[PDB]
RNA sequence: UGGAAGACUAGUGAUUUUGUU
RNA sequence: CAACAAAAUCACUAGUCUUCCA
């Protein structure tokens, strides 16, 4: 039903001063008059319409507009701080800049007093849209493309191109009052200048002084220059650039198309590079624009102050004022869970290592095989011997002792060759635990391998690149053994028992789920814990409707996971925690209605009188956050430290939600995960639930580092990814076609039974 | 397919306005 | 008050490039 109110703002963790790129407000309570306008010819651009409106205000200033500074959305909506005399008869005018006709009609008055009332009641709308239209009308003229301010910055990229900068804007509500926000997002420009400069810089001869050019020198300038307007050093447009020079079509060089020389013509300035560029030009701007988090905060702080909207009367007509400094917040660092190995590790900065640490319950690998598909000359038997030696060494060091040589090794080619050999393997060796596979590149047979590995034969198929075999390193094989161990039913590590909050002091199951869509089936996966720590997650998966977000068959999946938990522990979980990734903000009211009830239904199916406490959470932008203290800047990227939580001055004013930056920022500016708590029967405090959501980011087995979202969610994502790798035989066959519309039901049932993982594989974390 | 993460291109959904019902 | 089409914003999802990790 209704999502719960915020129980409290929390107290646990460190204290850090933090800065969000939002901006404070003044928001006067005046009523802005809003009118509707019709402009002919309607096909003209919005910027041309705004220019026509300005020209009409200037031309008809005597009796119609006066000194007013109206703001126009571009097509229909116009706004003013004072009423116009046009109310409410037919008003039409003409403008000549190239001749246009316009009309004006008054609409209504958007009251900011209603905005103030909604800010402290009526739990807020025409008001926000009108404010968004008003707040960036004039600056958008400085950008026709875009609706944001620009700076007239110079920086030659290549082939006659340059870079000019500008930042995009937004306005969102928050506690007390609204908040404007700015984020730097720039573009690129094709250079405009005299054609002599094009011959010098772009053609790049020995000097200005040449001849009918070859392909490369021509394409350096002739191909790039197409698309720009030109004038006399007479407005014209470039429609073609000919390989044949002006003499055959400095006329002896390649010319532009009517034709123009290269000595008395200047390209028109102010034209942004509209066209999408070649692959080589994608990194030409990153050569001079690769920047980190401080090189976004500093740039925003410089440019917003350089704009200085408060100083100009032309935007102070409405009286709206925005503070220069960006928003200040207080953040808290959640403590990390100590990870216990069969050795206690602290996830320091969201990273820990397997140095002198072994798995909690290792698996003794006795009978194991290798199925190589790389070329024999490129991957010889000595390479396989070296890979075997390093794999055995790393597995021995990790508490998963691989014993002796592999019992089987054969070279093979073709995708269909995996199925017989593996069958023969399980026919010729009993107790075959591990089945290593070697594949070069993105070959399709990998999918076939997993289609033999998990679905039908039930063997722990592990795959590795040819380059990794040729270039084995300790880290690669360590991370590979980390998933080989859980593929064989082992347990890598467990959360420390005493370091967990009271939610863990009773039997509890931590469900998680995710859904992935095609680039036909939409795969929804649900994972559930199987022990009290937990580390071992059983997985269920269902193909469902195209692009559907709702997990249609969640009740049966939760029933299966609860049955497995009861059989594994002979106890019923008194609490249920259900994470849910992949949900859009517009669907929460539906999701909270549906999936929660289904979970309850599963409990009703497990036992008549069974009633645990369910917690329903959803995990998810432009809401960048940066440090304020110089000492708190971490690493090369300078991102906020891992585990920081923010739940004040930028989040929802009433509902329970919080931003959490669980993962460390390798590059750029990290996007914190926004956890919106949609339901809480257990009535967790902010501290306990935030600590739980942060600690479940460290039960992830595929690597020893903190992940962005909790392990129950990304495990469902991995299960869906593996199920995608698991049966579309229309593409596999030479041809595929049938009566679509009903036969896709047959394909759906086929996918359902194909993704039904084998029993030997069902009881272990194959999805690693 | 050793693992994690942030820049561009494209699909689904929620909302304000406009046109139709 | 709801659906379809257009503009804008927002959130997810997918692809192409790109950075780091013993
Ligand atoms: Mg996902």
């Amino acid at each position: 039903f209704k999502p719960p109110p915020r129980p409290d703002f929390g107290t646990s963790g460190r204290t850090i001063k933090l800065q969000a790129n939002f901006f404070e407000m003044d928001i006067p309570k005046i009523d802005i008059y809003h009118y509707e306008l019709d402009i002919k010819p309607e096909k003209c651009p919005r910027r041309v319409n705004r220019e026509i409106v300005e020209h009409m205000v200037q031309h008809f200033k005597t009796q119609i507009f006066g000194d007013r500074k109206p703001v126009f959305d571009g097509r229909k909506n116009l706004y003013t701080a004072m009423p116009l005399p046009i109310g409410r008869d037919k008003v039409e005018l003409e403008v000549t800049l190239r001749i246009f006709k316009v009309s004006i009609k008054w609409v209504s008055c958007v009251s900011l007093q209603a905005l103030h009332d909604a800010l402290s009641g009526r739990l807020v709308p025409e008001t926000i849209q009108a404010l968004d239209v008003v707040m960036r009308h004039l600056p958008s003229m400085r950008y026709p493309v875009g609706r944001s301010f620009f700076t007239a910055s110079s920086n030659p990229l290549g082939g006659g191109r340059e870079v000019w900068f500008g930042f995009h804007q937004s306005v969102r509500p928050s506690l007390w009052k609204m908040m404007l926000n700015i984020d730097v997002s720039a573009t690129a420009f094709y250079k405009a200048q005299p054609v002599i400069e094009f011959v010098c810089e772009v053609l790049d001869f020995k000097s200005i002084e040449q001849k009918p050019l070859t392909d490369s020198q021509r394409v350096k300038f002739t191909k790039e220059i197409k698309g720009l307007k030109v004038e006399i050093t007479r407005k014209y447009r470039v429609c073609n650039v000919t390989r044949r020079p002006a003499s055959h079509q400095y006329p002896h060089l390649p010319c532009l198309q009517t034709y123009l020389p290269l000595e008395v013509c200047n390209i028109v300035a102010g034209q942004r590079c509209i066209k999408k560029l070649t692959d080589n030009q994608t990194s030409t701007m990153i050569r001079a624009t690769a920047r980190s988090a401080p090189d976004r905060q500093e740039e925003i702080s410089k440019l917003m102050r350089s704009a200085s909207f408060n100083t100009d009367p032309y935007v102070r007509e409405f009286g709206i004022m925005v503070k220069d400094e960006m928003t200040d917040v207080t953040g808290r660092v959640l403590q990390p869970p100590s990870i216990l190995y069969g050795a206690i590790a602290t996830p320091v900065q969201g990273v820990w290592d397997m140095r002198n640490k072994q798995f909690h319950t290792g698996i003794e690998i006795k009978v194991w095989a290798i199925a190589c598909f790389a070329p024999q000359r490129q991957c010889t038997e000595v390479h396989l011997k070296s890979f075997t030696e390093q794999l055995r060494k790393i597995s021995r060091d990790a508490g998963m002792p691989i014993q002796g040589q592999p019992c089987f090794c054969k070279y093979a080619q073709g995708a269909d060759s995996v199925e017989p050999m593996f069958r023969h393997l399980k026919n010729t060796y009993a107790g075959l635990q591990l089945v290593v596979v070697i594949l070069p590149g993105k070959t399709p047979v990998y999918a076939e391998v997993k289609r033999v590995g998990d679905t039908v034969l039930g063997m722990a198929t592990q795959c590795v690149q040819m380059k990794n075999v040729q270039r084995t390193t300790p880290q690669t094989l360590s991370n590979l053994c980390l998933k080989i161990n859980v593929k064989l039913g082992g347990v890598n590590n467990i959360l420390l028992p005493q370091g967990r909050p009271p939610v863990f002091q009773q039997p509890v199951i931590f469900l998680g789920a995710d859904v992935t869509h095609p680039p036909k089936p939409s795969i929804a996966a649900v994972v559930g814990s199987m022990d009290a720590h937990p580390n071992r997650y059983c997985a269920t998966v269902r193909v469902q409707q195209h692009r559907q977000e709702i997990i249609q068959d969640l009740a049966a999946m939760v029933r299966e996971l609860l049955i497995q938990f009861y059989k594994s522990t002979r106890f019923k979980p008194t609490r249920i925690i259900f994470y849910r990734a992949g949900v859009s903000e517009g669907q929460f009211q539906q999701v909270l209605h549906h999936e929660l009830l289904a979970i309850r239904e599963a409990c009703i199916k497990l036992e008549k009188d069974y009633q645990p406490g369910i917690t329903f959470i959803v995990v998810q932008h432009h809401t960048r956050l940066f440090c304020t203290d110089k000492n708190e800047r971490v690493g090369k990227s300078g991102n906020i430290p891992a585990g920081t939580t923010v739940d004040t001055k930028i989040t929802h004013p009433t509902e329970f939600d919080f931003y959490l930056c669980s993962h460390a920022g390798i590059q750029g500016t990290s996007r914190p995960s926004h956890y919106h708590v949609l339901w809480d029967d257990n009535r967790f405090s902010s501290d306990e639930l935030q600590i739980l959501t942060y600690q479940l980011c460290h039960t992830y087995v595929r690597c020893t580092r903190s992940v962005s979202i909790p392990a129950p969610a990304y495990y469902a994502h991995l299960v869906a990814f593996r199920a995608r790798y698991h049966v579309d035989k229309e593409h596999d066959s030479a041809e595929g076609s049938h009566t679509s519309g009903q036969s896709n039901g047959r394909d759906h049932q086929a996918l359902a039974k194909a993704v039904q993982v084998h029993q030997d594989t069902l009881r272990t974390m194959y999805f690693a």
